[PDB]
């Protein structure tokens, strides 16, 4: 059944609940981004209102067939009425499109629901700031001390440098970047820049990337595999079986793979500086596991809840355990004793 985190109260609607068929009491079904786990349940035959950002109102209409009389968009840091409740979307720094959303109740309480994001400093300067938010439904994603990662800008720096010597060492090496899903964008992009190249890649992937507006994007991607130095492939074909046979796919055009897998976390971050990561290697071809993360780093949410000061903390991720919810319930009792909330 619909689970109560997913449940806004003292109104008629969900958040990321497509998956539970009709909820009994819904008047509106809030989308924050276009990721799988949290849009699971729509296609062509969803009859209700679903409002979202712009941009996974594009996802919506041209991936799933969502019809548009269905697709509410909303622009972001605009105080908006839905069905007689103001509310306003707020950038999440994941991926594309994804959004965070303020509700304002009707009896004052005012509720924020991150959606998945990344904390940021930024957004201690955004409408967040004027005025007090009492309940937080909060992305627990990274929870815990031990998710350290680096920042976006020191990965992009290691993998920009990264390829261009090896293209520079051999102009017969081939990038290769897997992917799963819209987000992490930055990362093929940032490559085929340097190396003056468009980004290859399958029909669906660049539908997908077209529905985004990104900036000049027909400048920078293609489905013409032949003319590109940096290929998109499926996460699921980066090992070595799935390149050594896509190797092959290219005609002796090439003599070297490097692939970049962006992974969340990896327990090298533990340890592991990003200027000391090494990739695993069979023969001609190279793997680099890159900790590029869309999701809060423990000190980056610490700090975030730190600084909003809310009431109370609704977890919407690794809620399944009773382990993780009285681990988290640890964390959140320490900032707010630590911070004098
Ligand atoms: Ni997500």
């Amino acid at each position: 059944t619909c689970p109560f985190y997913k449940k806004i109260p003292g109104t008629g609607f969900t958040v990321d609940a497509f998956q539970y068929g009709v909820v009994e009491g819904c008047t509106a079904y809030f989308l924050t981004h276009f990721h799988s786990d949290h849009y699971a349940g729509l296609s062509k035959h969803f009859t209700f209102p679903v409002y979202c950002s712009e941009i996974t109102g594009n996802l919506l209409k041209n991936k799933l067939h969502v019809q548009e009389q269905y697709i509410h968009p909303l622009p972001l840091d605009t105080e908006c009425i839905v069905n007689g409740v103001k509310v306003v979307l707020l950038d999440a720094n994941h991926c594309p499109g994804a959004v965070m959303i303020l509700f304002y109740l009707p009896n004052g309480t005012v509720i924020l629901h991150t959606g998945d994001f990344r904390a940021d400093p930024s957004m201690e300067r955004s409408l967040l700031a004027d005025q007090k938010v009492h309940m937080l439904y909060l992305d627990t994603t990274y929870c815990s001390p031990e998710y350290t990662f680096p920042s976006q800008q020191e990965v992009i720096r290691f993998a920009i440098n990264t390829a261009f010597e090896a293209v520079t060492l051999n102009p017969h090496a081939l990038v290769v970047c897997g992917t799963y899903s819209i987000g992490k964008e930055k990362v093929f992009l940032a490559i085929a820049d340097v190396l003056g190249s468009k980004v290859g890649m399958s029909q669906e992937k660049y539908k997908t990337l077209q529905c985004l507006n990104i900036p000049e994007i027909n400048s920078l991607i293609t489905t013409d595999m032949c003319s590109s130095l940096v290929h998109l492939l499926p996460m699921m074909q980066i090992n070595f079986k799935g390149l050594q046979s896509h190797l092959k796919k290219c005609g002796g055009k090439y003599n070297q793979i490097l692939a970049f897998r962006p992974t969340g976390w990896t327990h090298s971050n533990k340890f592991t500086r990003i200027a000391d990561v090494i990739p695993q290697t069979k023969g001609n071809i190279s793997i680099y596991g890159i900790p590029y993360s869309e999701h809060s780093s423990y000190l980056e949410m610490k700090r975030f809840v730190q600084w909003l000061k809310p009431q109370k903390i609704i977890p919407t991720v690794n809620v399944g355990t009773w382990k993780s919810r009285s681990t988290m319930e640890k964390y959140f009792r320490e900032w707010k004793l630590e911070a004098g909330y």
